[PDB]
């Protein structure tokens, strides 16, 4: 009884995304696996990260500090529900895949708000307990990345550099740094100007992939996987 | 003469933040030369940060399939664009500098601002094909990322539990500013003030106080894949 959050971040459920998400939620369904999927753009998720996300009486009135505020709301039970909502998912959650088109080499910003007011501190770290000591621990995670630029343009000699460039602030930055287990990104490059075989050759090989995924080795998360 | 331009992309939700000092520095140092200075203080705007088909005014291109990136490259054509969008284009086409002031947030920008570069640097407006990197439709316009960050300096390096600084600057500096055709100049990261000496806080403002004095005849930066994990 394995369960599974799929992290969504697409305009569009006829999307190349789109498909990559309904992939996964069928095979992993078919395993007997628990999917739940949050659809950032239909809940219309809130990517600022304000004030209105703590519904208590704040630590300090005269000046707020986003950091310190959701902290104190995270161990009071005073954040917003829709923040409590997705950690709840996230708590329960054996994988984490997140599924979205890379903008400016990054997520989307409404998935970049979900890292941003989902991931605080008390519920995905603590000072100590980050990196190796994150208190997400024992959970996997994996980025589902479509890109507009081709494979060779993500090599360390391509116009934009290797893409482990792009990883880095993700898998290190944020997921690792919580705690996670990173597999393998799953990368499907150029989707847009691929062939519908491509197309579906990069669809099959996903959900092939995903067959397997509980057997796979979490990548080891260093400075030397994405510049060397 | 009097009158030459900056744009202050400000994202941090309270004024008498470190963030907040550090913005009206520069308004201030950059008034004093002369400058023109506009602040777009996107949370007081409550700036929009979702990418959605609202960005756009007119009948969609391809209202049974919408894709972001299509459709905007078109309203951007059709003058078509959201408001919100077409105000902050017109904010950067008049801009002789853009100093993006902001915390580090999971090792890049607030949501809030990166629904800015989501939505603002649109096909046609910021690039094109061809038309990017070092032929980016920004190109003769400064860039300047300034940082604040929880992490200490020593935590920045390559021994350092968070690693070089330069990999959180890449996406940044070579993904967006570079690929726009931006003139790109160095960052000014201003580490940990939340932990630091009343001391070293006082210093940060004044080093970019100091920066901001000679920041036109400023260098740009060699934009290289060797400049951030070399
Ligand atoms: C603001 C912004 C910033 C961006 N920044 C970057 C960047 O920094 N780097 C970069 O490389 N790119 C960037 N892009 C481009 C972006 O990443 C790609 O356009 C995106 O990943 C494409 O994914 P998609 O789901 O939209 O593809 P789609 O447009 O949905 O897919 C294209 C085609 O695949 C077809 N298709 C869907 N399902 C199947 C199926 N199962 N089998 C057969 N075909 C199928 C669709 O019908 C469609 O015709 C950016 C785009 C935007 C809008
Ligand atoms: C969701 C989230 C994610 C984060 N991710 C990261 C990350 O990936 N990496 C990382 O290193 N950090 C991260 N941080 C920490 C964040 O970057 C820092 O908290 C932030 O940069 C501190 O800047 P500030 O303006 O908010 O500091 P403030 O708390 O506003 O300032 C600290 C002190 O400076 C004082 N001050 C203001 N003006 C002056 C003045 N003119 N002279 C003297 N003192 C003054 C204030 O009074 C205050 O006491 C994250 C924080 C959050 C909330
Ligand atoms: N901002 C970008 C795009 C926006 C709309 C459509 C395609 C895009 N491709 C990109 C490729 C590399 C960097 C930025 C890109
Ligand atoms: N991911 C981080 C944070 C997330 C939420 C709140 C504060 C944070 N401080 C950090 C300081 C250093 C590195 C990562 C940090
Ligand atoms: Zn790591
Ligand atoms: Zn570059």
């Amino acid at each position: 009884g394995k369960k599974v959050l799929i992290v969504y971040a697409h305009q569009e459920p006829k999307s190349f995304n789109g498909s990559l998400k309904n992939v996964a939620v069928d095979e992993l369904s078919r395993q007997g696996c628990t999917v739940t999927v949050s659809d950032l753009y239909a809940m219309n998720f809130e990517p600022r990260a304000t004030d209105k996300d703590i519904t208590g009486t704040l630590s300090n009135p005269e000046v707020f500090n986003y950091g310190v505020e959701t902290h104190e709301a995270y161990k009071q039970r005073s954040l917003a529900s829709d923040i409590t909502d997705e950690q709840k998912k996230v708590r329960e959650a054996d994988l984490v895949i997140f599924q979205f088109p890379l903008y400016w080499f990054s997520v989307p910003a409404i998935l970049k708000g979900w890292m941003d007011r989902v991931l605080c501190q008390g519920f995905a770290f603590d000072i100590p307990g980050f990196y190796d000591s994150g208190l997400l621990q024992g959970k996997l995670a994996l980025l589902s990345v479509t890109t507009g630029g081709t494979a060779e343009m993500y090599t360390k000699t391509g116009v934009n550099g290797d893409s482990r460039y792009f990883l880095w602030p993700l898998q290190h930055g944020t997921l690792h740094f919580c705690g996670f287990k990173v597999l393998a990104p799953q990368i499907s490059f150029a989707p847009e100007i691929a062939s519908e075989e491509e197309r579906k050759g990069m669809v099959a090989a996903w959900s092939q992939r995903l067959q397997t995924i509980w057997k796979e080795e979490p990548i080891p998360c260093t400075a030397h996987w994405h510049f060397g």
